[PDB]
Order: structure tokens, then sequence, then C-alpha cells
């Protein structure tokens, strides 16, 4: 059925569009299954499965339906580029507060057209929310700004925050993991859960939560320094979720505000990141995406992109959302994704397709992690630009050949190195554990600075 | 880095694995990156971001921890299988009462694991539960007997559900929304909101559903039979979903136990299924997985299948879910697909790779919907073989030439027909709504009944 | 939840699972919380199920989270002795609402992993379906073991 006529309306202008005020654009990369409608069939359909109709006409459709259509303004199949505007009426509202939920933009935009027999695959690589709809999202109520105040830096550029992941992924007893967190904070600031990691038989939750709180003050009372922990609460239940973060902020208490909380939020979904951002706004809200690489990796061409995923973490509320090493880490990534950074931090930016006003919603620090050590980092910093951000080296810390106190420092002097624009080899003549991860990571060291050795 | 000899064991025999009943074995189609390590180096490195490990050596590993590594068992290169055995030790468990989440599960099997940069794609085709975790997950309180027993049907066998969606998917107004369920249900039993309806500006929610409240008691007093309807309750607010599922069952009163509750269980995440599993156990939980197609499609070698996704969808308790309409509708799927309706119905069955004993854990009911209708129907039930199940058809129905009561009755019909092994064309010839569903879809008919006009 | 679900712990069939061998801890008071869960362990290297007695619960000498926390440990000792699972039936018996789930609660948190060994224990005669359906709609999951203390004033034959 050719819906072309009812659903696609390339006479409107994307300026128009943006300036109503009425609707939200998304951007697709969508290819028409062979055997099927052309381009402009596929896209109407495609438009029609997400928003008001279905593969065939009914009687119960009325001229108010097609008011609400979402319709097709832009094509060019020389690229395989479709372009939808969703009325803003169509997205679902709380009863409770009248606030949006992202869980309907995911299944307008990008649920059921994903199983569509007459496409091969359609990925969104951009959208666009306008004032209306953008101001009835959560936003993030802690940022970075917050987790300087704790640590004495400026609330403005504080700069940046050394972290790690405690590695094994999983296994470490309560007390063997304490210790780990006590080594690293001798010469670091920030440490969270792996993801997984939380109330496993063999490290019971309670008990672990209480040996690092003991850690974090003894590391405090050594350092002089203030130390910050992220405990992961992701759950299935809403309510043990609640318990978690509960427990935790009271074990800690006058170092409550050195929490924060990690959400396996691709997982877990939505749902989840909303129980922590609603249930505790004033605990910095850390959003780890693990699982999001079957749709956004490079090598998919179905579902959505990490800058899609990055930006509706920004409306879901996550105070920060890894975003990836942009190519210098381990995990699949590429330098143009300093993009991504800059879209969640930015009151304005661009996307590949669409410029986005934020209106004053807080940012979205880009945590770094995956991959990543002393000798990465420079690298890494020249293409983003700056360092006012969260970088975790699980691995980059823990693998330091004289321990995590040296990781520590090692990532502590790798950015001093950048900020200075000073020769890595050269400022590692000065700085023993900079120059001591050379040592611990030697291939790294050979591709990044060849004849190292030498100097 | 090479970990094959810490994380992978090819001397392991599954059915030693199996029979110790303490690892959940999962089933990957696999393909390692061009540029980097062999297919058991890749698997094993695969393995190790999937437990305990990372990217390189770490001062903090002891032997207890490599005591839970996730251990690669068994290889295929020829066909890019590979398979991992999981230690249960590793899953996640609630604080609050000892049970296990589908979350952890998936951050560890299929979470990091899919943004790996020596890794072209990997897929899950089929997982193993042991009792031991088996029986630490929800399962589902509700299931088709109670729908059955709602309509005065037999608990045991009590047949095929008429059902549909109510369309337009989005644009009705509260009134006009519940004089199309009245319509319906005068020869159906079973409607249910299209997956995004909820509280959109022009049909608000609760006006919405005080008008299907109303609906069904006018619809039960004229054909004297108890009609179904399944509401979305779907939302990020844990605290939104209870709001919407507490008002309809005071709405409905006596007419509480006809209410199922749906959930968009991909987009939304496990978080919000198991909200309504929990909240509302003697309410049928009615999975919706928009958004799925993102992975489970053949065109996409990433995340995992259908068949994964529905087995985890009854340990997680739903009542039931959809497992597409098997090849025979407008969506994506295959004949073979009948087998994820034994693998969610029986207490035991056989998955792509692994047997599986559900002992006594409730069955999830298929939910088999999209672009069917009276003349597809026949065949899709000679492939499954049974019509105890639920059928939804949206187009189906209201597209129906002479309206959605006549729709309704031609789904009666067209499983009556199947039931009764006649002919389409000639049972047609004595039931006016089924032989009008060959006018309302005449090019459905022409390629599944050719010649049915001269007869 | 049924006997189903204790046969499934137990790794008995789930249907047709067979005998549950049970007893109650006697005395019917007097225990002190260690005593109480040594009790416990002692039955448990040769039984499966273990309840309160019907009227133990929070008593001065036998307070409730002592002997709770003694009981669970001695669930663990008694299944890593015996490589056997064990379950035990709790009493949250109580006049208010709030109390019935404050120790529901407090229970499956104690023993964790071992929160499917649980049953609880409810006096439904004389505590009322009120408390019945409080144990019953808090924790579906969790076996509710009816005790009828006090039904014998109605049900015996001697009363018409
Ligand atoms: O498990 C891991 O691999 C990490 O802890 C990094 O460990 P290392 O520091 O040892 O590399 C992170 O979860 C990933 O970086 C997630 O990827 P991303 O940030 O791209 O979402
Ligand atoms: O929106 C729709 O398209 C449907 O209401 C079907 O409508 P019609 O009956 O009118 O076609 C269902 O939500 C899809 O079938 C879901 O797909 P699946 O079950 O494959 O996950
Ligand atoms: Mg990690
Ligand atoms: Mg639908
Ligand atoms: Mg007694």
């Amino acid at each position: 059925m050719d819906q072309s006529n009812r659903y696609a309306n390339l006479n409107l202008k994307e300026s128009e569009l943006i300036a109503g005020g009425r609707h939200v654009l998304c951007a697709y990369i969508m290819k028409p299954k062979a055997g099927f409608g052309n381009f402009i069939q596929t896209a109407a359909h495609f438009a029609a499965e997400s928003s008001t109709g279905t593969n065939v006409e009914v009687s119960t459709t009325d001229d108010f339906t097609r008011g609400v259509d979402a319709l097709v303004y832009e094509v060019d199949e020389a690229n395989s580029l479709m372009k939808i505007a969703y009325p803003i009426e169509l997205f679902d509202r709380n009863v409770i507060d009248g606030r949006a939920m992202i869980a309907s933009f995911l299944t307008l935009t990008i649920g059921n057209n994903q199983g569509m027999g007459d496409v091969e695959y359609a990925k969104m690589y951009d959208f666009y929310v306008p004032p209306a709809y953008l101001k009835l999202f959560d936003g993030p109520s802690t940022t970075i700004k917050d987790l300087w105040r704790v640590l004495g830096r400026p609330v403005i550029n504080g700069g940046f925050i050394v972290g790690t992941i405690i590695k094994p992924k999983l296994g470490l007893r309560p007390q063997p993991f304490a210790n780990a967190c006590y080594d690293f904070w001798l010469g670091g600031d920030f440490i969270c859960n792996d993801e997984p990691q939380g109330n496993q038989v063999f490290a019971p939750f309670k008990d672990t939560v209480r040996a690092v709180a003991d850690a974090m003050r003894r590391a405090q009372d050594k350092t002089g320094e203030a130390k910050l922990f992220s405990f992961n609460i992701t759950a299935d239940d809403h309510y043990e979720m609640l318990a978690r973060g509960e427990f935790i902020l009271e074990t800690f208490a006058d170092n409550a505000d050195h929490i924060a909380f990690l959400v396996d939020g691709y997982v877990a979904g939505p749902a989840a990141v909303t129980t922590a951002r609603r249930a505790f706004p004033k605990q910095y809200l850390h959003y780890h995406r693990a699982g999001h690489g079957a749709v956004t990796s490079p090598q998919s061409k179905r579902g959505y992109t990490a800058f899609v995923l990055s930006k509706m973490a920004r409306l879901q509320g996550a105070s920060g959302i890894h975003t990836g090493t942009m190519g210098f880490g381990k995990m699949e990534g590429e330098a143009a994704d300093r993009a991504i950074a800059y879209m969640i931090t930015e009151d304005a930016a661009d996307g590949p397709y669409f410029h986005q006003e934020w209106l004053g919603m807080n940012p979205t620090t880009p945590i770094i992690s995956g991959g990543m050590n002393a000798l990465r980092m420079p690298g890494f910093f020249d293409n983003l630009g700056h360092s006012n951000l969260i970088m975790t080296a699980g691995g980059g810390a823990f693998g330091h050949v004289d321990g995590g106190a040296a990781g520590a420092k090692s990532l502590r002097q790798a950015e001093q190195c950048w900020k200075q624009g000073a020769d890595p080899v050269e400022f590692a003549k000065d700085h023993r554990e900079f120059a001591r991860a050379f040592e611990s990571f030697p291939q790294d060291a050979d591709k990044l600075y060849p004849n190292w050795r030498a100097k």
C-alpha cells in the first residue's frame, strides 16, 4: 500500500518546522528491502508505523488523526537519508506531573519501525527537540560542578578528575576490594564499581560499602584530600535500587555528598535511570551504557548511534554518561565522537543534522573510559580540547607496575603534561609515576612514543 | 594480550557443565575483527570482558577471582560459533529478597562485549540457566489461564482469544476511542492499547480509561460475554506506572480482573517490566517489544535474537510477549520462530543450542500480532500447531470492509475454520464476515487463495 | 506459592516431589537465640523443614532479630555440612500490619541468597484473615504457612 500521499510532504521546510516549535525531528539512514516499495513509499510507511497508521487503511481514521501524522519532509535516496517530523502532541506525558518520558520518544521514533518487513535497515543519527517538549524532560539535577565543590576545586572549570574502576571486574571480596580503593585514592580522586559489581554472594553489598566507607575515611585522613566513590545500584526492582542508595548514603554519613550512583541505563532501561534521577536528585547520576554497542556500533545499520544515546541521556537526567574514548581506547570509537561531548556539555551545539538549543538545561559530564592509560591521555585531550571531565582507567591504574597508587598519579601527571603542553617523553623525565607507565604498557609506549627507552 | 590460557578451557564438556548446575551457558555467533587476535584469543578476551578481567593484567587479581572466570568451553571457527560458561556466582542478587535480576545477566553476557574494538560482531543465539539460578527469577504470576477463566473458558486448552489493537495508533479522542472498543467487543474478546497510547494531550489517560470502562460494561451487557482490555502503563517513572495501574483497577471495579497491563519492555527496559510484574502480580502482564528489531533482526549480527529475548521475558515475569507472526505478517519473521513459542509455553523445550528445564515456572503466552487478518490466520496456525494464544489484528479488524465488529468475527471464524480443518474458500461460503475479509484484503486473498472470486 | 516451590528449592520434582521432613523447635518458648539455632542445626542434619512454634517471635529472652540471625547462620552451617537445602518457616504474626512487614522484610534480607528457603507462618485464626492477607499480598513469593491455633473453639465436633 502506498501511503506517500498522506505521510510524506517534501514541500515543508526544515527551517519552518524548527521555528514552529511543534515538531520533533529525526534523521534516519534507511534502505528499503528489495521487492517492495521505493524510497518515498517505504519512508511513508515508516512514518505511518511510527505515529498514527498501520499497513492498511482503517475506517476509524479521521481528519484529526491525519493532522498529527508524522511526516517525511526530506529525503535523499542517493545518500539513504530520511527525515521525519513528529508532532509533539504524539508523545506520552506523565499523569502525575505532566512531564515527558523518553520511553515514549523511543517507542514512536525507533520502536516498531525497526521490525518492518519492507525495510532492510534504518538507524537514527540525530534528532531535534523543540522548547515546548524539551522543557518537559527532567534534565540533570547534579553535574560535575558538584563533584568539583566536594574536591575543593573551582566550580567553573574545576579541571580533570582522576578516576579508576576497581579491577578484577568481579572476584574481589569486601576487604580486598576496599584495600584497592584505599591504594588508588592515595593518588586519585574518583573510584567506581565495575558495572556488574553489586551484591554477589562472594562480595555482599552491605559488607562492601561498609569496607569502602572505612577506606574512604582512611584515605582522606592520610592524604588530607576528599575522595569520591560511585556505587552501582542497578537492579530490575525499583525498590532494590532505593534500598541500595539509601543504605549507602546513611553508611557514608558526612561523606554522603562524596557518593555517586552508577546505573546500567541501557540494559536496565530508562526506568532505572529515572529511578535514581528522581529518588536521589542530589547524588551524581553515573550513566553506564553496557550493551549499547549492539546498536550504536558503525557495523550496525539499525537502532541509533552513540550520539543519539548521549543526547537522550542528558534529557533523562544523567549527571554523566560514558561517551567512549573516541578512538584512543580499547572500544570502538572515532575522533569525531568529540561532537558527542560538546552536545551534552554545551547550552547550544550542532549534531550531524540538527542544531540543539538546551535552554539552560544542566550539562552531562563526558565520562571517558575504555582501555585508557597515562600514555593514551595526551592524544585524547588533543582531540577533545579540554579536560573538564571524569576519566576512569581500571587496567590503566591497577595495571601499573608500581601499583594502584602509582597508577593514580600516572593519570594525574598525564593530564598535567597536556595542560602544560609539554612533550610526554621530556615530561616523563621529571615525573616517575608517569615514566613508569611506559614500562607498565611497553606496547603502547612503542607505538605512541617511538624511541622512548633511549630518552 | 593473549588470555586464552586463563579464559579458555576447551577440554570442558558441555554435558558436565549442565549436570553440575553451576554455570550459565551462552552461545554466540562471533567474528574477530581483522588485524587483531585469532578466534580463540578473541573469544578469550570476550569472556574476560564479560566476567572478571579487562584488556591487561592487574596486580589485584587473586585465585578466588580466577575461580569465577567465565570460560570459553567450545568453539567452531568454521561456523563462527563460540560458547561461554558463566559461573552463577557472578550474577547480581537483590539485597531485599535475594532474587535474581535480568539486568545483571544482560550486563555480563551481552554488555560491554558489544563494544569491543577487536570484535567485528557477536550475537547471542541461546543461553542455558541451571536450577540454582532459574528458581531465583520472578517468573510469570499471571497466565492465559486467568484470561480463560474470566472469559468462562476451560482453564486447560481454553482456546483462541480473539483480539485487536485500537487503530489509529494515535489520534482518537477518549469517546471515539471507546466507541471503537465497543464495536470490536461485539464480536471479539481482547483489546489492547497501541504501544504508544497513554496520556496524550488529545486523549487524556483518565478520560480514556473511564470511557473504555464504560464501553466494557455496555459490551458485556449487550453480548452477555466477558470482555478484556490491556492498558499501556509504560512510563519512565516507576510511580507513574503505579499511578496508571491503580487508577485503572479502581475505575473498572468489578471488572478489574478483566484488565491486563501492557509494558514496552524493550525500550523502557526490564525495570519497567519488573515494576508491573511485582506491583500488579495478579494482572496479566502484556510484554510489548517495540524496538527489538534493532538487534533481533537477522540483518543484525549483534546483540541477541528474538528467541533469547522471549526466553528472558519468561524469567522476567511476562504473562505474554509478542513472538512475531513467524513470517505470515508484516514484520520480519520465519516459520522456524515457532520454536520460540514452544520455549515459552512448555515445561521442557529445545533451543538452537541448549535444552531448558523450566521446573514448573509458569508459561508466557505467545501474543501474535503484526499485519495479521482472517485470511493469513489458517496458514499461521498450521505452522504453529495450536491456537491456545492471543492474536491481535488492528488493521485486520478495523480495516474490515464492514467495520470492527465484522472484523472481530472474521478473526473468530478464521480460527474456527482451522480448528475444523475446512477449506478457507469453501468455509467462507457459509460465514459472511470471513468471506467479506476476502473483499477487505483482495491483495492477500489473491495470493493466498487464487480464484477465490469465482467461488 | 505452593509446595511446588519448596520442592524446587530442595531439588525434588516440582510435581509429586514427595515428603518434606519437618519439625517445630521445642520448647515452645524458653530457648535463647543461640541454643535455638543449635537445635535447628541438629534437626537439619537429618530433616528438611523447621518452623517456629506458633507463639515464638520477639520474646524478651529470645529477641526476634537475634534469633533470626542465629537461625540464618545455622542454615548455612547445616547446608554446608549436609550439602542439602534447608527450609525455615518464621512466625511473623502481629496485630500491627507494619510489624508483620518489618519482620518479613528483615528475614528475607538476613537470609540473602537463602531467601527462597523461607516460609512465613501466620496464626490466621487468632490474628484473623487480615493478618493472612497481609502476608499473602506483601510476600506472595514466600510460602505462606497458615497456623490455625484457637480454631478448636468452633471446629471441634464437641462444638455445635
Ligand atoms: O569494563 C570496562 O571495560 C570498563 O570498566 C573500562 O575498564 P578499563 O579501564 O580496564 O579499560 C568500562 O565499563 C568500559 O570502558 C565501558 O565502555 P564505554 O566507556 O565505551 O561505554
Ligand atoms: O503497531 C503495530 O504494528 C501492532 O499493533 C500491530 O498492528 P496491526 O495488527 O494493525 O498490523 C503491534 O504493536 C506490532 O505487531 C508489534 O510487532 P511485533 O509483534 O512483531 O513485535
Ligand atoms: Mg567496566
Ligand atoms: Mg502496536
Ligand atoms: Mg506449636
